[PDB]
């Protein structure tokens, strides 16, 4: 009740900011998560106990591999964190309550393989879900959790009110599969510019989460440039990784996959930041004005990767 997280100065302040890193120190991540469900849901959101033993679950079912792990979980989180702390009156209660789960637990025991790799290596998961396979995987992992004994951080909700928060995560759970997000961001574009965007129409509200969703996933691309550059590094050791994999299926992976192609990461940067990362900051900027730091930080990471090709670094 009267227990309030505190952080030391330097975080209190940074973790407001949309570039904030949540450091190499692993122990005090699920303080962080705390302190932000605390200032972005409230106090009384969510009893200490059961969301203490909830976020332990929740680390321990996620792997030790080079990106999709359980710094990227907690990072990700912290993005939807600064979006929704930024747009303060826009959401709901639920929504505010559902979001942040929905970002630690998006990822849930993830691989370090794409769906693609599934679907060619004949996963059992690539016959249980036909689409989005990893992405229901995560929400499967998410609902067995919150069943677990002890582990009910929504208790407190109607039932009706607790199947809202949990459908709330599941839709904001399959839109981090990016193959969703290019016709998502397109319609949210058209409905923006002939001015049908309507944020009481709950089709229309599932639709910014959803790049909301995207915009948190992809969040690397908004650090400072030293972090970016740093995480490029744990995002092709899985590609490349997926891509050995491919080669001893008898499959020549495609070149962001081959670490033959290493020398080529600087353009495919590139072509990332125009074909997806600066398109999706650009339409959420439209449709959430305050989140524009992020598209200013994305604008200059890809100066720096262009800065990279020039051979000036
Ligand atoms: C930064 N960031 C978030 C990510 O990179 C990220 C996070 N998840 N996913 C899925 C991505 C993603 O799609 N990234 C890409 C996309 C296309 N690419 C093409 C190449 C490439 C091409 C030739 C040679 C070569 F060496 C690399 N590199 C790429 N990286
Ligand atoms: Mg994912
Ligand atoms: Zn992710």
């Amino acid at each position: 009740g009267l227990m309030q997280f505190t952080l030391p100065v330097r975080l209190c302040k940074e973790i407001e900011l949309f570039h904030f890193d949540i450091g190499p120190f692993e122990n005090m991540w699920p303080g962080i998560f705390v302190y932000m469900v605390h200032r972005s849901c409230g106090t009384s959101c969510f009893e200490l106990e059961k969301l203490c033993r909830f976020i332990m679950s929740v680390k321990k079912n996620y792997r030790r591999v080079p990106y999709h792990n359980w710094k990227h979980a907690v990072t990700v989180a912290h993005c939807m964190y600064a979006i929704l702390q930024n747009n303060h009156t826009l959401f709901t209660d639920l929504e505010r309550k559902g979001l942040l789960i929905a970002c630690l637990c998006h990822d849930l025991d993830h691989r370090g393989f794409s769906n693609s790799y599934l679907q060619k290596f004949d996963h059992p998961l690539a016959a249980l879900y036909s689409t989005s396979t990893m992405e229901q995987h995560h929400f499967s992992q998410t609902v067995s959790i919150l069943q677990l004994e002890g582990h009910n951080i929504f208790s407190t909700l109607s039932s009706s009110e607790y199947e809202q928060v949990l459908e709330i995560i599941r839709k904001a759970i399959i839109a981090t599969d990016l193959a969703l997000y290019f016709g998502n961001r397109k319609q949210l574009e058209e409905m923006y510019q002939t001015g049908s965007l309507n944020l009481n129409n709950q089709s229309h509200r599932d639709r910014v989460i959803g790049l909301m969703m995207t915009a948190c996933d992809l969040c690397s691309v908004t650090k400072l440039w030293p972090v970016t550059k740093l995480t490029a590094n744990d995002i092709y050791a899985e590609f490349w990784a997926e891509g050995d994999e491919m080669k001893k299926l008898g499959i020549q992976p495609i070149p962001m996959m081959d670490r033959d192609k290493k020398d080529e990461v600087p353009q495919g940067q590139l072509g990332f930041y125009n074909a997806v990362a600066i398109p999706c900051y650009t339409t959420l900027t439209q449709i959430l004005p305050p989140t524009e730091p992020l598209l200013k930080a994305c604008r200059d990471n890809l100066s720096q990767w262009e800065k990279v090709i020039r051979g000036e670094e």
